[PDB]
């Protein structure tokens, strides 16, 4: 009499064509625990979407489920992610960096397994840009097809944090609520309707399958996005043209200002509401375990976040673990983990005002206006 524990993932690590890793180390797990009488079912949904399909109704979702780690505190304030203790807790805290361990740490209390880091970084056309080039977007805009996703709020921050903007002070300060304010904050936007005015910029959108398809298309020649696609850029651009970097400077007034990505984890997480918490606690260890991220990093490429895989020589090799490991280094902020759905909601609107012909369109005439609109509503959200 088998029991099922069901596990939710997204579609790349269900699907045969890619080694289905998440079936794969599922197996893994029951093969390793013998006094475990379980069997597996699989519930098909992207990190991004998890907090939206679990605090819907946490006892009608999956047992043990893969999320991104911004959406820790509302998957706390629906108990719908368990606080983990002994041997799986003290393993986030061993085999990962401060920071890493940071993503899953709410109130001195572990909550998830980090299995890869979680930021974005830019792939590009090596027939269309140098490495020089890709060093300023503005120098890459006068020598081919730059695309970014300015209705994802995710990506839209960085822009701001170039030129001073930020999210709860340094990322921890709920009391310093939003600051998108001011002429630091207007430079910014000014900056964005330039860039949309530039006939060498075309807006990605949210999810990024337009950047995908101009990459294929010669239309766009810079996508910035992550690690997910890596396979994806590949089959576009064809392996031998395949750029990755870090990310590039952007000029604001004379002053070159470095864009920050947002750098968190993906991990997995326990529902409270699984009937047998020992076999989830144990799977959702074993889901993040040194052997389990090597073969994410065989299977599909996805970098590990686990430091002991750092000095694997493949790993260290990758294009992308290594622009991954720059963004972090050089290139980020740490996504907060104060709840930002606030901002989730006003970015996507702010950025698709961006865009020409567009409803209440931001121009230069009414950037300040739309700028401090922005501020307002964010912090309007906290209230
Ligand atoms: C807006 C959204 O931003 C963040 O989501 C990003 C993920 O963290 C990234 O990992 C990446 O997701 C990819 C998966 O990693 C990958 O395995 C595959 O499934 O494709 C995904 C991309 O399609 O990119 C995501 C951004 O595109 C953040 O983690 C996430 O929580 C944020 N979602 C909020 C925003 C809205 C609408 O504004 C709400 O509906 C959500 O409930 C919020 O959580």
């Amino acid at each position: 009499g088998k029991e099922t524990i069901t596990v939710m993932g997204p579609a790349e690590d269900l699907d045969d064509a890619q080694g289905a890793w998440l079936k794969t180390e599922c197996e893994a797990f029951a093969k390793a625990n013998p006094d475990f009488n379980i069997e597996f079912k699989y519930v098909t949904s992207s990190e991004s979407d998890a907090k939206d399909v679990v605090t819907k109704d946490p006892k009608a979702a999956a047992d043990v489920y893969m999320f991104a780690n911004d959406q820790l505190e509302p998957l706390i304030k629906a108990n719908a992610i368990a606080k983990l203790g002994g041997d799986t807790a003290e393993y986030v805290k061993s085999s990962n960096s401060e920071a890493m361990a940071a993503t899953v740490t709410y109130d001195g209390d572990i909550y998830a397994v980090p299995y890869t880091s979680n930021t974005w970084f830019m792939y590009y056309d090596k027939r269309v840009f140098s490495e020089d080039d890709v060093k300023s977007l503005d120098t890459m805009l006068t020598k081919g097809k730059v695309s970014f996703p300015f209705d994802n709020g995710w990506y839209l921050n960085a822009f701001y944090a170039a030129n001073g903007c930020t999210i709860f002070g340094d990322g921890t300060d709920k009391a310093a609520g939003y600051d998108f304010s001011g002429d630091k904050g207007t430079a910014v936007t000014n900056y964005i309707v330039d860039l949309f005015a530039n006939p060498n910029f075309v807006m990605d959108n949210n999810e990024g399958s337009l950047g995908l398809a101009g990459l294929k298309d010669g239309s766009i020649n810079a996508y910035f996005n992550g690690n997910w696609n890596y396979d994806k850029v590949k089959e576009a651009l064809g392996e031998e043209n395949v750029g990755v970097a870090a990310l590039p400077t952007i000029n604001i007034g004379g002053k070159d200002c470095q864009l920050k990505a947002f750098l968190g984890s993906k991990a997995i997480g326990v529902n409270p509401n699984c009937k047998n918490q020992e076999v989830a606690v144990k799977l959702a260890a074993f889901l993040g375990s040194e052997d389990a991220q090597l073969a994410h990093f065989k299977l599909r490429g996805q970098a590990p976040v686990n430091k002991d895989l750092a000095t694997n020589e493949e790993v260290a090799a990758d294009p992308v673990a290594a622009a991954m490991a720059k963004v972090s280094s050089d290139c980020s902020v740490a996504q907060p983990i104060i709840d930002m759905s606030g901002y989730w909601d006003a970015a996507t609107p702010f950025g698709d005002a961006f865009q020409n012909g567009a409803e209440g369109q931001i121009t230069k005439d009414n950037a300040a206006q739309k700028t401090e609109d922005f501020n307002t509503q964010l912090n309007d959200s906290l209230k």
